[PDB]
């Protein structure tokens, strides 16, 4: 009766297309990759390469299991070119792509039955082409259990990856430029180039390359590598702001001493369309953490226990019997933050008290009411909530920092605007830019719409003193693809979401940023 | 009400008193961009000398002609005040200022043929002992601010040149250069317009906004010339039309229950400068500044009775106040123009509970305003001074919703930052009146705070332009943007509350004509 129930279209509205995929492809000095698939430039440290990123997880830990482990997707002259003993490719779920054989014919191929079976599990044909495939790989079954998937192999295989809709998924290429001299290779690898049609606004992007390498297979082979990236305007918006607050922005000290440097006034924009979800590449974000108090909002929520309890600490500090006294909230329990964010969202105006209380009912349910017009009338121009009570803050262990939110439709899509008064650079935005970016996805389908897009208005936009050498560190990377947001499972109510519901895909961050914090 | 008024400070006046009076400058060249082979000037082209007579001495809105309570002036250096007649001095229907460091205005005037022409011209000749600065200076005064409409500096090498060099070239509104072909006529003193990217040109990047076709002047030999007015880029106002065309061309279109449509993209944002006294009203529309002006003070002093404004003839409040639209609201027990705690209610009296408007709320509520006056004032890098009369409790009582409901300020070196958020934005009227709104508020706030306005910053939640306002649109957008105008306060006030509108005035506005046609 208070909660939020969700369409009958809840899970349409999100339900991954394709799944997201890496190319790895060896090729000449003359963009030859080789007749029905030929290897006799064989370098062995290349089928090293190949081996150790198509099968090693990014978990620096895990094995490769079937229920975690990375895909190949080859076509089936590439499956034919595999030494009959030598298949499948193990530690890998093998997909190979034809209109003839099957997964049994496949696997019959196989000399020794023992493998006939302990491999049953790591074989699977498709009837189709690439498309297919990563149409396949974003089933249940599939994702999130394979970590990530790779092209392998097959001029047509490529061409199809180099195309829309398929280079939409494509994450990276990695390719190897052999520097043998051979006229055998009928077919050459075309990256599209920047601007021209065929490369649909994608600005195709080096983020490593190499030098030259010599091979120890006696031929004295001259090779080298490249990863080439789909260039992140989006995230570059947040670099570029985060250069600029500390190349020009105007420095302060707090009342404390601490310091930082800002600007006043900025604005960025983030697609959430084909489940991408904006989690900063160059500096990992605790998701975990965000979905966690994002569903801890719209529940309207005042308890930081209950979040603290799940490895989310963000809210022991302004939770604590100190920090409630030095504010007057003597009667407040520890981890009790008073009418807060969440509670404004759902109740705002309601007289608080204690957590403990039913507000059931109680104040303003604005997310509700954007909820039902959102149905009804989408072009409504007065779509949205704040947390900003002047009357309440008193009584709030803190003030909001993203304080207002406002929705707009059009063309089946929703998007959102968020107004952040204070955004520390650093820590928070990253953070905030994924929970809006989550609670639009929710509020999407709990409305029959498609995510749109998120924009995001900085107030005093700032980046702390001592964050200026590891931030500088960070503005060193070039930003990568951003990963996908899908849906194990669906809800009756908006607020029964758990973190457990969804599962980020394709994240692959850089990694820490070496703060030498000794040695 | 004192205490429950905002007092200003002693430095009320200090930081936003006029320092330069901005201006025009028209100058004749040959084709090389000489001036004068040093002093003389051998072509007298007959149509320069009456475009001239008539650009310096006209006002806007024909059928006014020049008086000492309106009129324009001209600036001049003591070589270009000797070289004209004796009997043609000083120019008729304008103040004539003239820069010397040996004669005084008395000496001007000793310098008139007689005395019946000293004693009837005594009031339109000044000199002032310095250059053009000092001119700009002397012009920005109560006596000449804002009687003086437009100021043109008219000539001298030297006057030019420090026209054309900071400080005040930032003053600069237009340059109108009459370029003749002269034979032979080789001179000393070149003209030149700073080029756009130099470092002479300090930043500002000069374009024509008009050039006439090349003539022939009806004089004994026939000299072809022509005319150019150059002004001084404007990459503010191009942002709001830069916004208007990307949303007619790729605007999402919608109609609402009425039938009303309109063309609408979702999320950008403005910046617009407030220093040294810049008032951002757009001059490709001329923006109703009394409407605006009213209407903020009356936001200020937390009103929410419509017929105040309308009485002072601003009826931009007559259609949601009307008993028909108040019912329609179910605000049946609401008096017709009471708009129930709209605005300026919620930013001096949020949460306060409301019955009609004429009772009193003093000390009920929030005050919103004060408290961001007083903390601008001993903690001006406080990150929460913004305020608010978007309350979800209150709106149901309330006329309509607030269209531009939160203001985030913010301060550096003493200079005070406004960001305002509109959910929804009304591009062709709207916009332009929102703009100059806030710039107000802004400059209000940053007296009251001995604080310099520093900038004001715009996001824009839904931005549309209304489907019957397509057309005429397009014509603006044809518009190249003036330089914009300023804003001088002809007095001060013990609080804020007490300012009206006469207290100040726009300078130096120089808008476009309406555009042609009408229905929409
Ligand atoms: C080892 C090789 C040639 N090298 C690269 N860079 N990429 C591939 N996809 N390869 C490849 C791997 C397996 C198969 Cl079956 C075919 C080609
Ligand atoms: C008429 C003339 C030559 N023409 C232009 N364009 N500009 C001036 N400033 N002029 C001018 C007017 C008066 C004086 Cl005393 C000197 C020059």
């Amino acid at each position: 009766l208070f909660k939020i129930r969700m369409p009958e279209t809840v899970a349409e509205g999100t339900r991954l297309a394709l799944r997201a995929f890496s190319l790895v492809v060896a090729v000449d000095e003359h963009g030859g990759i080789g007749d029905g698939r030929s290897i006799p430039w064989n370098v062995p440290e290349d089928m090293k390469f190949f081996r150790d990123l198509t099968t090693k997880l990014r978990g620096k830990n895990v094995k490769p299991s079937p229920a975690k482990r990375n895909a190949v997707v080859m076509g089936r002259k590439t499956w034919d070119s595999i030494p009959p003993k030598f298949r499948p490719l193990p530690g890998r779920l093998n997909v190979v792509l034809s209109s003839t054989l099957t997964t049994q014919h496949l696997l019959d191929g196989l000399p020794d039955e023992e493998k006939r079976n302990l491999h049953a599990d790591s074989i699977v044909a498709v009837n189709g082409g690439l498309e297919q495939a990563l149409r396949l790989l974003a089933s249940p079954n599939y994702t999130p259990s394979i970590e990530t998937v790779y092209c392998i192999g097959g001029g047509s295989v490529y061409a199809e990856a180099l195309r829309p809709p398929c280079v939409h998924l494509l994450q990276a290429i990695y390719r190897t430029t052999i520097r043998a001299s051979e006229s055998s290779c009928s077919v050459f690898f075309r990256v599209p180039e920047s601007g021209t049609e065929a490369a649909a606004g994608i600005e195709w992007q080096r983020e490593t390359i190499s030098e030259e390498l010599t091979s120890a297979n006696g031929n004295e082979t001259k090779y080298y590598f490249e990863k080439l990236i789909p260039r992140n305007r989006e995230e570059e918006q947040y670099l570029s702001l985060v250069d600029r607050i500390i190349r020009e922005g105007n420095v302060k000290h707090d009342r404390t001493g601490v310091g930082t440097l800002s600007i006043f006034g900025a604005q960025m924009r983030f697609s959430l369309r084909n489940n991408r979800l904006p989690l900063l590449t160059t500096k990992r974000v605790f998701w975990r953490g965000v979905c966690e108090e994002l569903l801890w909002f719209l529940r309207g929520e005042t308890y930081a226990k209950k979040l603290s309890d799940k490895g989310v600490h963000i809210w022991d500090d302004n939770g604590s019997r100190a920090f409630l006294d030095s504010r007057g909230l003597t009667e407040y329990e520890e981890m009790d933050l008073g009418p807060v964010y969440g509670f404004q969202w759902r109740h705002f105006g309601a007289a608080y008290t204690h957590h403990d209380a039913n507000y059931d009912g109680q104040g303003v349910d604005q997310i509700k009411a954007i909820v039902e017009t959102l149905k009804t009338n989408p072009d409504d121009r007065r779509m949205l909530f704040t947390a900003w009570n002047p009357s309440a803050l008193p009584r709030m262990a803190l003030p909001p920092c993203h304080l207002l939110a406002q929705f707009y439709v059009s063309n089946g899509e929703l998007s959102c605007m968020l107004y952040q008064r204070s955004c520390d650079m650093g820590l928070g935005v990253p953070f905030n830019i994924a929970s809006y970016a989550l609670l639009t996805i929710l509020i999407a389908k709990a409305t029959g719409l498609r995510p749109g897009e998120l924009v995001h208005t900085l107030g005093d936009a700032h980046v702390y003193s001592n964050h200026v050498e590891p931030c500088n560190e960070q503005l060193k990377r070039v930003p990568r693809a951003f990963p996908y947001l899908v849906f194990r499972r669906e809800r009756e109510f908006l607020e029964d979401y758990e973190e457990g519901d969804m599962e980020v895909i394709d994240y692959a961050p850089y990694p820490p940023i070496s703060m030498k914090m000794a040695v």
